[PDB]
């Protein structure tokens, strides 16, 4: 009742868009599009969005909107797969631990960019080496190809270590930046005025303005003409191979943030009679448009750098933090007034990270609150938020150590790759195959006011589970040990990452022991029949909305 509602649908749309658009749309998508064929890769991309992304997004949004309960509540349909919700928390923990750290790094790149002359531009500093031949050097990759930005990142932002067990003194600037980031998130998420409602306006709109300013500065007369023909070229003969289709499906699934407790949490707070069908296609379209726009803004300046360096664009191209912190800044430093575009870029990165961390902390907080929901624990939601924030800050300290980025990449690659796919597959199977497709269809028709579109039904029953199984199989078949620029992680890392992935994957089958022998456990067929039929509680979480068929 007093859980609160959005009050304005624009608020929900903006918060959801801010969560959907993450840092992946900045570095992961442009390089993937460049590497995976060429400008034709959009055809495997958007088609997947039509058949994989939008249906799953609609499923999650309708699930949350009708359930009117958090990450754990939505699973009151079958009180056996509730552990899936538990898993949806655990992954939401891991990302929430290693997302802020990235923000932390970006935060350290924000204040350091307020100086008159950029610190990662000139090789006259005392942390340089003999291999600092940079472009702005007026006064062994191939021969000495170590740009000053990479040197600054490797030697001053965090002193990289050789092994993984080498843990030196913690990086004090990174500790301070992580503390500032966590404090900002908590102070915004106080719910004293709103559940980050009227503060998600700026954090969800300003990144678009910054991207627009960057685009106008990057498509002016700079020589960045052969910087878009390498991103908008018709390499049609690279759509036959299954690898590009698998990568497109993976990007569609991971970029949209499906099935880790993000969409469900803020879909729960929605009013019941909300056109969630309109509220899913719109957000998916904005996410894809943002990815496309980022594919232009970065690559324009990358082509400018390629022209100024006398090399082709393929020489300068990175997939993750390499593009964010050492490739893009080394190109931004060459503009006539650099520490304004650099400031805008880092501010936009901070805003994009916050747009997702807000939702992650909301998901964890609302799950914890709704699990033990009484008139006591709803009165002190802010205290729970403070406790979870301090726990996240304390747990994230080792990731700002000398070997922080190794563990960051390990957690990114392992802890939230298999578990997401498995969780989504299990939820998709259970929702319309264990509970029933027709019951869910009439349930959706109850809330939307119209039957679901004739295409979404056949996409839910057939196309979406098949695509999820396909991406699972492609992930299983395509696997290589996680490696840095040049480093092979020993067992101390691969085994640990496997254990972290299992700590979320196995969370589902471990719930099967909570169904004790009291629930008619013997005669296994009867026990399976029970503990999965919806109880007297599942349904709309309000009165005057029973509509006869629910609780006469
Ligand atoms: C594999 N991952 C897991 C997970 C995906 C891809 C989510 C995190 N990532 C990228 C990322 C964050 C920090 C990193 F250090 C690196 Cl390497 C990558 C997002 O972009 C994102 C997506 N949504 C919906 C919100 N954020």
């Amino acid at each position: 009742l007093k859980r609160g509602n959005w009050g304005n649908q624009i608020e929900f749309v903006l918060t959801s868009v801010g969560y959907a658009v993450g840092l992946g749309n900045v570095w992961r998508f442009p390089y993937l599009c460049y590497r995976n064929g060429g400008g034709a890769f959009m055809f495997p991309y958007f088609i997947m969005l039509i058949f994989c992304g939008i249906p799953l997004f609609f499923m999650e949004l309708s699930f949350g909107q009708f359930a009117s309960q958090g990450c754990l509540g939505v699973w009151r349909i079958s009180p056996m797969f509730k552990g899936v919700g538990y898993g949806m928390m655990v992954v939401s923990t891991y990302i929430g631990i290693y997302y802020n750290v990235v923000i932390c790094i970006a935060f350290y790149y924000f204040f350091s960019s307020m100086t008159h002359v950029l610190p990662w531009a000139y090789c006259n500093n005392p942390w340089n080496t003999h291999d600092c031949a940079g472009v702005l050097d007026a006064s062994n990759h191939s021969l000495q190809r170590t740009s000053p930005s990479e040197e600054y990142w490797r030697l001053y932002v965090l002193k990289l270590s050789d092994d993984i067990g080498n843990f030196g003194e913690v990086r004090l600037p990174l500790l301070g930046c992580l503390g500032v980031s966590w404090l900002v998130v908590f102070l915004c998420l106080i719910r004293g005025v709103k559940s980050s409602g009227k503060v998600v306006y700026f954090t969800a709109t300003f990144p678009y303005v910054v991207l627009t300013i960057l685009f106008v500065r990057g498509v002016t007369l700079e020589g960045a003409f052969d910087g878009i023909m390498y991103y908008l070229t018709p390499q049609w003969d690279k759509i036959l191979e299954a690898k590009v289709w698998g990568d497109a499906a993976s990007q569609i699934f991971y970029s949209l943030g499906c099935a880790w407790g993000g969409l469900i949490t803020m879909a729960s707070y929605n009013k019941f009679h909300n056109n969630c069908y309109r509220d899913s296609v719109i957000i998916s379209i904005t996410n894809c448009a943002t990815s496309v726009y980022a594919g232009f803004v970065i690559f324009s300046i990358l082509g400018f750098m390629a022209n100024h360096l006398g090399v082709d664009v393929s020489r300068v191209a990175d997939h993750g933090p390499g593009l964010a912190f050492v490739a893009y800044p080394e190109a931004l430093t060459l503009l006539p007034i650099s520490p304004l575009w650099s400031l805008l870029f880092f501010f936009m990165l901070i805003l994009l990270g916050l747009g997702t961390q807000f939702c992650l902390l909301e998901t964890l907080v609302t799950a914890i609150v709704d699990e033990v929901g009484n008139e006591w624990i709803l009165q002190k939601k802010t205290y729970v938020t403070l406790g979870v924030a301090v726990a996240g800050f304390l747990l994230g300290i080792p990731l700002t150590s000398q070997a922080g980025i190794y563990w960051l990449l390990l957690m990114d690659n392992y802890a939230a790759s298999f578990s997401l796919v498995v969780i989504s597959c299990i939820m998709c199977v259970a929702i319309m195959y264990i509970y029933g497709h027709r019951n869910y269809f009439q349930d959706i028709q109850m809330m939307l006011g119209f039957p679901p579109p004739l295409f979404f039904q056949i996409c839910w029953r057939f196309v979406s589970p098949a695509i999820i199984f396909f991406i699972l199989v492609f992930t299983v078949i395509q696997y290589q040990p996680i490696t840095y620029n040049h480093y092979q992680y020993p067992g101390w890392a691969v085994a640990i990452g496997f254990l972290m992935a299992l700590s979320s994957v196995l969370c589902i089958p471990l719930y099967a022991m909570f169904r004790l022998c009291r629930t008619d456990g013997d005669t296994l067929l009867q026990r399976l029949k029970n503990a999965t039929k919806p109880s007297r509680d599942w349904g709309p979480a309000l009165l005057e909305h029973r509509t006869g068929r629910y609780a006469p």
